[PDB]
DNA sequence: CGCCGCGTCAGACTCGTAGGAATCTAAACCCTCCCCTTAGGGGAGGGTCAAGGC
């Protein structure tokens, strides 16, 4: 699935997928070496689902690039919770 | 104007590897300019992919 079809699946911008492939989170399955076309798979839909689930929780993207591969990191969730509590009280 | 001692200037072998020279040293202010930070958006410029139309 090309980047337009996949972007239509997730209801997200093509620029979002470009940015994500740039920062390393959600790199596509197959990069066509001739023209650079990004092709995607449902395994990328499953990675993007949790990416969006964490993004909807307020985690910054560089927090996500640590949270989704170093799965055992647990202090960053009570940390984000105390940070949101301080922001809400303010 | 001529000659004599003095000031000055210019020259002085080709192969390998080692192989350089090593001291000394304002600070507190202000300014502009350039790049940087999210999480991507927007566009320009340039390519690429299947459709067919003759």
């Amino acid at each position: 699935s090309q980047i337009g079809l996949f972007s239509k699946i997730c209801r997200v911008t093509i620029k979002t997928l470009h940015y994500y492939n740039k920062i390393g989170l959600l790199v596509p399955a197959y990069i066509n070496p001739d023209n650079g076309y990004r092709f995607y798979t449902s395994d990328q839909l499953m990675k993007f689902h949790q990416i969006a689930s964490l993004r909807q929780l307020g985690f910054t993207i560089t927090e996500i690039v640590t949270l989704t591969q170093d799965e055992n990191s647990c202090h960053i969730i009570e940390r984000r919770r105390l940070e949101i509590q301080k922001q809400i009280r303010d």
